[PDB]
């Protein structure tokens, strides 16, 4: 029943010596929550100030104990006492006092379900507001990539709880400097050294975080120590990624025996700039130029002509001739039937209209300075229902770049493997109809690029390398808004290649309905698990009525096997015959499904599935049945 448990420390009194701490618990409606059985002060701490343990040294949380002893006051308030407060006799009323309060997920007596809740609050030594803090990050940055409300590795769900246990005192006591949170946190996302008894190399963490300080260190008016990432250089933290320096021995660096002089040479401006220089320069390059793309069908030849207008940062026309020698690639992929693409991967129209400053002979720049390209593949417009009246064209492009500048592509044969030599630019999408009626467009209301950008950043150059320019997904290809009038950046353009017939092979589950699920259930399950909300605002179950067969397997002879579309969509994570699927192939067929059959059988059965008679999936609970 309870969706969110709010916790406030409303009162701290030292009038009896050891503090009495009152917590007030409210639900999402701000109603008092009575009967909490698993409330605890997980840690009582006080803040040793910046520099007190030595010149250049970090502020530290000194341990004062913990408590599970509390009275339920029957009004939403709970009052803690400490049986053994400050066992080390270090309590100092001149220091900031911190309390880390946790409520374990569980159930009240009446059976009301209660979610986990965690918080910290800081005070002075009399229970008033604090005079100074160590507020550098907030839990929210972790939720960008780790499912909110789930434990991150172990122990807790919020970074402040991690910080309250993984203290300098904790690390010193175990003779393990590396388990201090300010070392650990960088260590577990950086592949320069392994961590844990089993020496995990953080290959995946490294691939996502890419040492980008700004995914966790965010400037914030609520966090007065947010600039500590550049302002407090110490061998203890800087060594977490810089693993080959021995400061003591002067190996990899001049000898340093303490943190006294780090800041004298490692000025905040330099530390901040050097660690963010390349992502900032790339983002600046991406935002220099745009494209505006149109498509028309010649009603007699039934070929689409795509026109690309380059524009500058202010939406002002740039003649493509003026920048052609710096255009590394421009690719146009055209498919048909945006709700159920009809040409497959092999049948799609595709061209590198530009490669390393050279126009393909099939592409021209007109006197208006636009690129013009006409499809050559049969688009089969109108040959598969009303949806097949619409051709949709995905434009991806890249410009040659070195050290934050656009450069001439000096090498015609440059293969696009070295991604330091070019920038993927903003991709576009253009619709055209044979009939001259308004085009169909695919739904974009269930998943969008904002979800992707949480883990991959808004500057994600998708497929950048030898095969592709790299697609940057922006409002350039938005054709609808959400309830609040924000432009939706959909992945509808991706269907040009991620077709119901799959991609280059019938074996890859290349259909967009399957591919993102396949990739992320295999490689991102530690981050996502069953958390559909990581990509989905909702499920568009109505879209299934516009789908046909979906490619789900390759037969022995390399030909395509297909499933009815709901079965195909669910089976990506619930493989038939595996421990992840209770329904046998026979049972799925009894519910109207075709499972890895012919395209004709799957197509004929595509609207015969009874799955949604029983299954009532929501993003909150996709497992829900009658
Ligand atoms: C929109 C819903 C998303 C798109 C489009 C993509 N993702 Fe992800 N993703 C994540 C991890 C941890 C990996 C594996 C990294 C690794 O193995 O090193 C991936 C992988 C991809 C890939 C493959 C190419 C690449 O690694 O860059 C593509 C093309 C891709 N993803 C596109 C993490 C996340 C994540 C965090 C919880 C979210 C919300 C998404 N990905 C969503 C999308
Ligand atoms: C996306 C840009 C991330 C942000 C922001 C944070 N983390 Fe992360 N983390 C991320 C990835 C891709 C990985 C590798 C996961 C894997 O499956 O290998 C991790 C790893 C961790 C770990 C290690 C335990 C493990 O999952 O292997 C911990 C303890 C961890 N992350 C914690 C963490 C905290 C506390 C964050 C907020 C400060 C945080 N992460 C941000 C991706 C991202
Ligand atoms: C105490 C109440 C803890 C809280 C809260 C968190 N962690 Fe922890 N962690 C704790 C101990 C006692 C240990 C073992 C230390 C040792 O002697 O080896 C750990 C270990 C980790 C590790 C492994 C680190 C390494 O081996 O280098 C990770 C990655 C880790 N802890 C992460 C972590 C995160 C993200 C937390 C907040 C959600 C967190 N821990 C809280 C004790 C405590
Ligand atoms: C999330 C995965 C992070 C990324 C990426 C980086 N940092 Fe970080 N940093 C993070 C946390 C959760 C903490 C602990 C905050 C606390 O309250 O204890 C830190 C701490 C630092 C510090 C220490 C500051 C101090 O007062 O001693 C420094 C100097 C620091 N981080 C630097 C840093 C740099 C240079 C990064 C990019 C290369 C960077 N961090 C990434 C979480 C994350
Ligand atoms: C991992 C998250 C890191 C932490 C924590 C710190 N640094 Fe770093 N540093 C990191 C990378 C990936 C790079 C290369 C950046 C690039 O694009 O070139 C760096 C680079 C430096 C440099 C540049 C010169 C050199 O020889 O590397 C300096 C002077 C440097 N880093 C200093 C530094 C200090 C003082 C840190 C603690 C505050 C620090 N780094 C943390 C990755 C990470
Ligand atoms: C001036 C006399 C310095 C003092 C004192 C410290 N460092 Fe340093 N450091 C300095 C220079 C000129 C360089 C090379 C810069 C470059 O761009 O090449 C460095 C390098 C580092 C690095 C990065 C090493 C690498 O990437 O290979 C780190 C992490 C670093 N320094 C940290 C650091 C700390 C923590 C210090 C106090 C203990 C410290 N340095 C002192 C110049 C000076
Ligand atoms: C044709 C020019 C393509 C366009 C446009 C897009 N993708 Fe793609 N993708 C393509 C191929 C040939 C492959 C390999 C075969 C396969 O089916 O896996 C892929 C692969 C992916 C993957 C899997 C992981 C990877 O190999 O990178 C994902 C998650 C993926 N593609 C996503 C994707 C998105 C979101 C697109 C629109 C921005 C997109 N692709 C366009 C071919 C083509
Ligand atoms: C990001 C990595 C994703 C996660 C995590 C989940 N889904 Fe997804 N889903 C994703 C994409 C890119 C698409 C394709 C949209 C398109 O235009 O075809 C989908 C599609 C679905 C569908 C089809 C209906 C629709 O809304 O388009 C269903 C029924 C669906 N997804 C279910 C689903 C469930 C149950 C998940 C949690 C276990 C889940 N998805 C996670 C991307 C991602
Ligand atoms: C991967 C992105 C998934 C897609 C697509 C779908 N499901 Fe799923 N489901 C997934 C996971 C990781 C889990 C948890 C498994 C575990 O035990 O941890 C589930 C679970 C279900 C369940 C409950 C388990 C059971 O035995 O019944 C149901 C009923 C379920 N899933 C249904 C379902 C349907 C109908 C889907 C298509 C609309 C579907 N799932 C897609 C991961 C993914
Ligand atoms: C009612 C008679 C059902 C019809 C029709 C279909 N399914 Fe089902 N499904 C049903 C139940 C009662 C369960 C188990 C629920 C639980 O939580 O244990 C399921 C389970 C699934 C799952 C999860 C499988 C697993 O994790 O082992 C999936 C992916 C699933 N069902 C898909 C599905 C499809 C695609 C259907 C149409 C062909 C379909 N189900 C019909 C009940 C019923
Ligand atoms: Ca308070
Ligand atoms: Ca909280
Ligand atoms: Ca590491
Ligand atoms: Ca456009
Ligand atoms: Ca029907």
């Amino acid at each position: 029943s309870i969706q969110t448990l709010n916790l406030d420390i409303t009162k701290v009194s030292y009038e009896n010596g050891a503090p009495m701490v009152t917590v007030f618990a409210t639900n999402e409606a701000d109603m008092p929550v009575i009967g909490l059985a698993n409330l605890e002060i997980k840690k009582a701490l006080q803040l040793i100030p910046e520099g007190a343990t030595g010149p250049g040294n970090s502020a530290n949380w000194q341990g004062l104990g913990s408590s599970k002893s509390y009275v339920d006051n029957k009004n939403g308030s709970y009052t803690f006492k400490f049986d053994a407060f400050d066992s080390n006799k270090v309590f100092n009323a001149q220091l900031t006092q911190r309390f880390n309060v946790v409520s374990a997920a569980g159930k009240l007596a009446d059976g009301t379900t209660v979610p986990v809740a965690e918080m910290v609050e800081d005070f002075d030594g009399q229970g008033n507001a604090p005079q100074y803090t160590k507020n550098i990050v907030s839990h929210e940055v972790c939720a960008s990539c780790h499912v909110e409300g789930e434990k991150i590795y172990h122990q807790a769900t919020e970074v402040e709880t991690c910080i309250s246990c993984h203290t300098q005192e904790f690390a010193d006591g175990r003779g393990k400097p590396h388990v201090a949170f300010s070392h650990l946190i960088h260590n577990v996302h950086n592949a320069n050294k392994a961590w844990g008894k089993d020496n995990k190399i953080p290959t995946v963490a490294q691939n996502i975080v890419q040492d980008n300080c700004q995914v966790c260190h965010v400037e914030s008016d609520m966090l007065t120590e947010a600039k500590n990432w550049s302002r407090i250089p110490t061998m203890e933290v800087c060594s977490s990624c810089h693993v080959d320096i021995d400061f003591a021995a002067g190996k990899g660096h001049s000898q340093q025996l303490d943190n006294s002089n780090c800041i004298a040479c490692h000025n905040s401006d330099w530390t901040a700039e050097l660690h963010t220089a390349k992502t900032t320069a790339t983002k600046n390059l991406i935002n220099q130029y745009g494209i505006e793309t149109t498509s028309t069908i010649n009603t007699k030849t039934k070929a689409a002509t795509i026109s690309v207008q380059v524009v500058d940062a202010n939406g002002t026309a740039v003649d493509l001739k003026t920048i052609l020698p710096k255009v590394q690639r421009l690719e146009i992929i055209t498919n048909v039937g945006p709700n159920n693409a009809t040409l497959g991967y092999s049948g799609k129209d595709s061209i590198f209209a530009i490669k390393n400053g050279a126009l393909d002979p099939k592409a021209t720049i007109n006197d208006a300075g636009k690129l013009v390209y006409t499809t050559t593949k049969d688009l089969k417009l109108g040959q598969n229902g009303a949806d097949s009246d619409t051709a949709f064209s995905f434009v991806g492009w890249s410009m040659c770049s070195s050290e934050g500048k656009f450069v001439d592509c000096a090498d015609p044969a440059f293969d696009g493997v070295d991604v330091t030599k070019y920038t993927g630019m903003k991709a576009d999408l253009a619709f055209a109809t044979l009939s001259g009626k308004a085009p169909s467009t695919r739904h974009v209301d269930s998943v969008n690029m904002t979800a992707c950008a949480n883990c991959h950043t808004a500057e994600f150059e998708i497929h950048k390398g030898k095969q592709h320019a790299g697609f940057v997904m922006t409002e350039q290809l938005s054709h609808t808004q959400d309830a609040n009038g924000k432009a939706i950046v959909g992945l509808d353009a991706c269907v040009t290649c991620h077709t119901p017939d799959g991609t280059y092979s019938f074996a890859n589950r290349g259909a967009l309905e399957l591919k993102l699920h396949k990739k992320h259930v295999e490689d991102a399950y530690g981050l996502i698990g069953g958390n559909c909300a990581s990509c989905h605002s909702d499920f568009n179950l109505e879209s299934f009525k516009k789908k046909g067969a979906l490619n789900t397997a390759a037969a022995a002879d390399k030909t395509g096997l297909y499933s009815t579309p709901i079965t195909a969509t669910c089976t990506t994570c619930h493989t038939v015959g595996s421990q992840y699927m209770v329904h046998t192939k026979e049972t799925l067929e009894s519910f109207g499904a075709v499972v890895d059959g012919t395209k004709d059988d799957a197509t004929s059965a595509a609207q015969s599935e009874t799955c949604f008679y029983c299954h009532t999936p929501t993003v909150a609970d996709h497992t829900k049945v009658k």
